[PDB]
């Protein structure tokens, strides 16, 4: 059999039943699409935006533009624009949210409360507004100022990309025009210019997309990300379990699963209520217990500590089928991507129960819809425990039989620009010092998703990392391939055996990891906000530090937006598997060639993990010796 | 070599130029794409929002699901939702650009005034808004509030609904859950829905299409469309000449192209300067005159007069290419779609210069980029001025030899609600009355682009709509198949004798044409206040009135948003081509078939003329029957 399934052994036993089961799945649908690929389509030269459609490029047939006239660099930079509106989307989405969330518990209508006052305090003087009166009172002006940077217009100054952008990149994007508006007109902008026949100029997509990354991360991501820290502390580093065998068929197990962490967060209040965990005992389980999985468990295992409910994180997104052939989990509760839409049909063999918890998430056979609003987060977090038990004694337990993987890996979660400052003694200086006498070569933000198409779950970003810390650099890890980092053991001590000479030393020396969980995908600006003090520091600009960015199994367009930003704020960018871009010669060309001159960034490809290793350092020690280090 | 051209005569001696030139045009690059059409694609069975794709159905093959387990409805849906944020991202744009454009004008800042300041007290005191202090204190206050509801979020009960919509629709609404957000936050959902393992439920997905549409009416193009009347006042019926024998070589001749008027009203009253008429004899011409083409021209002619400077409307977006091959064009000033992407090289062979006034519109071989703002347009409009005196100058006169057809036709623009009830005599009721004694059948509101799908440009509109009026169906209309049907000589008195016997009987008498000239397809809003003015009337929901929608040559997504608040409003909605959703046989199902018993409306199909208004006139009377007429 020769089934692309994954690296992770727990993954491999659990597709093996979902086989045996007949059950569709993942790795088995990639195939039957592998047979009839469009090639068209994977380099992006086909378009269907218009009833004169749909077009393809092929010059031997005279098809050399489309109906409208539009040539294939414009094609497949406007159909790359569009799909990352979807990612700013999701961002802003949830950005939004988070601030009513703050602005409701503020008002008392929440089971949250303000956990980092010292935090909410500080970004408040930050931004210049009124810290008189009750922290409340503060937390609602911090609300209301966030939600108009949200919507703030192309034409009205913004503050967050003030305090957290620093001058060099805000003079470089301010002569590119591409000082962004609010995230909510910048992807009403990008998807207007989208429509046929408005801008079909490949170098202004490109332009319009960096503009709507950096819109991305300064009007949404930043700001979401500290008021989650404001709600429910700031992460420092700690030991966490993650993988499949987390689980035990003998409890009643829900699990939260998406990006956005309010609904895993009341789960847990509500779990730890005795006549909850009576309840569970009087149903004949051991006890209650919640689960994280994706972004949002990896929100929740970056703040809050493994104990007797909160049981750590099973997996990224190609985890979730898997999840559900293990037959233990009782509820999984689904607040945004990735929700796969087959899973029904699983939930039904697996005797588990389907909850959506975001007017987002629908697909077929979902059992219940509690969409969230922060007033009644309260009532949907007792009524989720209420189905769940209700599902373990009906459908579950003694029933169906549970096939859990024995493996469970130790991660250090939490990590944080603050986590890093304290580890380093309480400046970034010492930090520098390691990559000036090249101890460290450089670092590596890895942000990412996972998918089928450039190997095995999580194959390409696995050993893409073994290899980037045997050659001394740092990884600065957020998204679903930080949950694959985790699960293969990167992250605990144990992997300092795994780096090279001078990361190794390091490593040992501070007590951590030689990768360091930041997150999310949402945590690309936070990541951000690290890189900006090593430029600081160095005094020079970030395209001139020695680091770089991958996303080397991306899927969806939350990591290509991090991808533009990445793009916008200088950096290499590294991305595999190739975005649809690759049958517009032009756009390849400013992508991978031209954009040093212009943002001082470039997109670099490639699967094979040496050499995409090889390549960003070759990078790194281009950086290092214009530096003269 | 085009199969398709055009009904026009002057756009087929057009036609003939570009092809002896062997320019490239939308005509001839119709035929290569043919050859090569894909059939997924062409059905909505394709998908190619992600790495695990491109994904295509194919059962016969085992690929009865995408990589992430969507199903061809899902993907079909999803899709047509995507596509559909672009067009409501359009007209969100507009709106907020016509409110910021009425602030400023109220503040001073634009060469603009309040013209119709009845409509603006009347707006106030309908939205309980204060009207105290000067007409320009009100403005400002009309204009926050419209931007208000642009912003208003899903939990934040709108006031343009429950004024302009009707009773019953309100009831049918609300009890569906479609009872929309602002525009803003409901595109940015329908985007975060349209993301990879998100939404991918094909039942939820057309729900939030209807919801969008609403948004979209209610939210932006009532508003907008009012405030434009404000700014530039209420069109009321007069005579206007069309065709693209308006055009005379011996002047300079600026032609502004796009949807937002806002430029092409700065040109006119600059070019009524004697600085610039004198400019303009100095380098040679008689004089300066000022052109609308597509939507923008029609947004003019429906509120000012032909003059000496104003000549009137050129036509719809396929005669864009021609128009440039008269040779008579000086400045083509393009503001939104259509601005299709190889106008450089017509442009450049012709001796005309290009200029984009919108921040959306690029292509390559632009000459200059004017980005609007209010406190600017007057400068970009003497910028403009002087662009073209210079390119008559130095590109076009005494170069370029002109080739403009003499196809001259005569139009009423200028219908409105207004313009109806003052026809009537100042009620709806005698309408009424032709109604239900059968000499009007019912009304069709035609609200269309065009396109080469299904036949030569306007070839489906003006057949269809010479069809319609045969039975007795009075037209409103709106689009580019509005600009078809005044070229077309169905908008003159002339035309009342190609009706049939009932509705050239009204007409005669009321002295008004068969088809009235509504404007836009931003107009939509507008036509949907006649719709519920019969409504109310009747006191019957709108799905019961003998009416119908058409839209039979669309192209891009502005009409499709249309269509969506159609079938949102109850009404049997025509559209023609098919829209890429007929590969999936659930979704067509609940379109064709199932919402009428869940909106009332449903999608009709097909592009025979006689077939499609006999199928619309069996609707009318299947409705006339019940309403006992
Ligand atoms: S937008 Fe242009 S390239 Fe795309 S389908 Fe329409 S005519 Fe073809
Ligand atoms: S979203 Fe699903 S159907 Fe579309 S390309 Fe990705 S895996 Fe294929
Ligand atoms: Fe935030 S990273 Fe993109 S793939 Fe779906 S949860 Fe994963
Ligand atoms: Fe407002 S209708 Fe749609 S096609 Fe392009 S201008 Fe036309
Ligand atoms: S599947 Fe239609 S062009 Fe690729």
């Amino acid at each position: 059999m020769a089934t692309k399934t994954s690296i992770h052994p727990s993954v491999n036993e659990l597709y093996q039943r979902l086989a045996e089961d007949q059950l569709s799945n993942c790795f088995d649908r990639f195939d039957p699409q592998e047979k009839i690929r469009c090639n068209y389509c994977e380099l992006g030269v086909s378009c269907q935006l218009c009833s004169n459609g749909p077009c393809r490029i092929n010059e031997k047939v005279g098809a050399t533009l489309g109906v409208c006239g539009i040539n294939a660099d414009g094609m497949a930079m406007r159909y790359m624009l569009l799909r990352n509106v979807m990612g700013t989307s999701t961002y802003t989405y949830h950005a939004y949210e988070a601030y009513k969330t703050l602005k409701m518990t503020a008002l008392g209508n929440t089971p949250f409360t303000i956990t980092d006052k010292d935090k909410l305090y500080q970004m408040a003087k930050d931004l210049e507004l009124n810290t008189e009166g009750k922290p409340e009172d503060v937390a609602v002006r911090l609300s209301d100022f966030l939600i108009w940077e949200l919507y703030r217009d192309y034409d009205e100054p913004g503050k967050m990309i003030e305090v957290y952008a620093p001058l060099k990149r805000k003079e470089v994007w301010r002569k590119l025009g591409i000082y962004p508006a609010g995230p909510l007109h910048e992807l009403k902008d990008a998807a207007a210019s989208c429509l046929t026949n408005v801008d079909g100029d490949y170098v202004s997509l490109a332009t319009k997309g960096l503009r709507l990354g950096l819109s991305c991360i300064y009007g949404a991501q930043i700001g979401l990300e500290l008021v989650q820290d404001i709600l429910f502390g700031t992460g420092m580093p700690h030991e966490m379990d993650v993988d499949l065998g987390i689980f035990d068929a003998d409890y009643i197990n829900i699990v939260f699963n998406g990006h956005e962490p309010f609904v895993g967060v009341a789960l847990i209040l509500a779990a730890k209520e005795a006549v909850n965990q009576d309840k569970a005992k009087a149903a004949g389980a051991k006890s209650l217990r919640i689960y994280g999985s994706i972004e949002s468990g990896q929100e929740v295992v970056q703040r809050f500590q493994k104990d007797e409910v909160f049981r750590g994180l099973t997996g990224n997104w190609l985890t979730i089928e898997p999840m559900l052939a293990t037959g233990a989990v009782d509820v999984l509760a689904m607040d945004m991507n990735c929700s796969p839409p087959n899973l029904g049909p699983l939930a039904e063999k697996y005797g588990a129960t389907l909850v959506s918890v975001s007017r987002l998430v629908r697909f077929p056979g979902i059992h219940h819809f509690l969409d969230y609003k922060p007033s009644e987060v309260r009532e949907i977090a007792q009524k989720i425990i209420d189905i769940a038990v209700d599902s373990f004694k009906n459908k579950r337990h003694g029933k169906i039989t549970p096939k859990i993987p024995a493996n469970i890996q130790k991660a250090i979660t939490g990590f944080t620009p603050e986590a890093i400052l304290k580890a380093l003694g309480g400046s970034i200086n010492p930090l520098i010092e390691v990559i000036k006498a090249g101890k460290i070569k450089g670092a590596v933000g890895l942000i990412n998703c996972t998918t089928l198409k450039n190997g095995p779950q999580d194959y390409v970003t696995v050993n893409l990392a073994k290899e980037l810390i045997k050659r001394d650099i740092l990884i600065l890890s957020g998204g679903c391939g930080n949950h694959a980092l985790e699960v293969a053991g990167l992250c605990n001590l144990d992997a300092i055996n795994l780096a090279g000479p001078g990361l190794s030393e390091v490593c040992r020396n501070l007590n951590i990891p030689p990768v360091l969980s930041f997150g999310t995908c949402t945590d690309t600006g936070r990541i951000s906000l690290v890189v900006t003090a090593l430029a600081n520091a160095l005094n020079v600009d970030t395209a001139d530090l020695p680091v770089a960015v991958t996303a080397p199994m991306y899927m969806e367009q939350k990591a290509t937006i991090d991808a533009l930003f990445a793009l916008a704020y200088g950096l290499y960018t590294h991305v595999a598997p190739d975005p649809p871009v690759m049958g517009a010669p032009n756009l390849v060309k400013l992508l991978t060639r031209d954009l040093p001159s212009i943002t001082g960034g470039r997109i670099a490809v490639g699967s094979d993990p040496v050499k995409v290793a090889d390549d960003i350092l070759a990078h790194i020690n281009d950086r290092r010796a214009k530096l003269g280090i």
